[PDB]
């Protein structure tokens, strides 16, 4: 590539893998959102919380793909595996699964950052720091806060309703 | 009728029956609304929910009557039977009765649509699709969502109060 | 499902399959868009055309999923297969592949409509007519118009540049 | 210097060298810009593209000089060598020379970043990441995109005219 | 007719013939417009040019009919013959056919003017001069200008595209 400079094949491949992970996360949140939209679940605030996160993760994937091209790397797409569950249980179960998912994404970001540092690729390192690392930390804090409030509240039915009405 | 075209006597009669069903539904919701306005019931949000539905069903009847005339059919009115109950119990009981009522109206709309299709009357079919069928589907979804939230909430007194305050 | 009425298991399954087809189409257009963003391809108008279509197809999938829930059906997600190509060649090649993809989606919509008609499900039939069928017809017309103009223009390099600058 | 802290003589010297490189780049772009303003060249969009870049590179030099003083280092200026060419040939030749120049600047920024990291000078590292590294990556991507479009277009005279009119 | 004054049967008949000629011209331009809207032709600017002319010619017919009544003559309508072609070939072919059509209309206007002069009917003469004769001269000039530019441009495919994009 005429523009490619200081951009290792290892980082290029890892960025494609991270795109897949972000799209998979978006898909998982799409599934979560529509599950809470079921008439036998019916927690609209929880549905909206996860649909927003689906959009965020898709946007993160697109930012990665834009960066791949800016550096002269080549986007390669793989199958997107379906989410791990078809039904997501309670808001508590769903929020635990979301924090698991975000921690996995954060770990992938940290692994890529370490790779970038080992490859002396400061543009990559700054990109991740600037657009992804703090967003993950803030989101995980928010989920942990939500989990604590959900747990405090669970008369589990009343608790789930109040959390959805008064927090989300 | 000088304007009547492709409008079968069977559809004409069925449209008059559906008008009666919609007015009956309006009357039922009028009864539901004022029951929740009783000082010994006193759930204003539930009263407002059903009074709004009374207005919607009356409006649906009027739309049917306007259509009857547009097609050159002749409106014929029958007695409006009183609602099935004088007292409607809890918000849960009332919402179950409302979903029963809406499903019966929806089934009548679907029967009329099938009639219209058998009579090759696409204006009727489009009219129903455009003004009634999706409105019923959306309303039934909303009632089902309400029922699920009511059920989750029912300390049944506290639950009924919170639903009325925070959802309705 | 408490709300489910006149909604066959066959339509429910077909709606889940159509969701997968729309998400796959979105993914294909995401791939198309970023390919035209490559520094060795560099046709920004073509990139924007396909990124817009990615968004449209995702939105169509979400509309289907919302409908699934409104009817009381249950969303089931499957793996999303990667797009058929990693590199998409010329704007001409890409627009031919897009018209192939849209025709396949349109055929799936028509198959589902026929199913809905056979199952006497007019809500489904109206839903498809109202939100999908005319959008597909308009989009295919636009692509065909684009293809004709691309073909007229292809000094193939000059042609591709002018189309991107003056049409897109 | 009373304020100097964690600022190595090696970085101080390298920052002065980078100032010279940025001023040299500004001078090169000044030459490029006025060449395209010649009546026997006459490509105003190309002239404007390079005059803008002259300003950008001068501004980058000034930002470096401001930083030098903020850290307590001492600006030292050297002769500014004249640009490598007196006449710059075609827009294609000029854009190739510009990408060569930007890659050399980017490599100098990366070398300085590596120096800063080896000297454990995170302020320097952040400064470069924040103000220079991403700007270079974006600019090189844009030049590469321009080069690809120029190449696609070159009836070379017609191509050069159209690029200047429709892209620049 | 109580109002009829200085309005010969010969002019009355000729005005009815000219109405037919203008409606025929409108129909021809309707055909031209939709031909350029075909997906295998796809020149939207050319389609718009001819659809506008269809409207102009219809309006001219209506102005003639209004005049017929103002003078106390009696509008008589004849069949409108279909346009001379089903497919109109290239923009060049179409613009040549349009100039042929406009010249025929102009000649009919000039013949009617001569008739009006021979019948000493200055109202008719002024009407034609004021509303039709200069409009035809301007339109024919514009078509001739278009033809010259089309001809200059025809790599005939590229030429047709550029004319549609940059002139129409």
């Amino acid at each position: 590539s005429q523009i490619r400079q200081n951009y290792s094949t290892e980082v290029e491949a890892a960025v494609n893998r991270l795109v897949n992970l972000y799209l998979r996360a978006s898909y998982t949140y799409l599934s979560l959102g529509f599950y809470f939209d079921r008439d036998d679940v019916a927690l609209e605030g929880v549905c909206h919380f996860f649909r927003e996160l689906a959009e965020e993760k898709r946007e993160g994937a697109e930012r990665l793909l834009k960066m791949q091209n800016q550096r002269g790397g080549r986007a390669l797409f793989q199958d997107l595996q379906k989410p791990s569950q078809d039904e997501w249980g309670t808001t508590l179960d769903a929020m635990k699964a979301a924090i698991v998912l975000e921690k996995s994404l954060n770990q992938a970001l940290l692994d890529l950052h370490a790779l970038g540092s080992a490859q002396a690729d400061p543009h990559l390192c700054d990109f991740l720091e600037s657009h992804f690392l703090d967003e993950e930390v803030k989101l995980i804090k928010k989920m942990g806060d939500h989990l604590t409030n959900i747990q405090r509240l669970v008369q589990a039915g009343l608790g789930e309703y109040l959390f959805e009405r008064l927090t989300l």
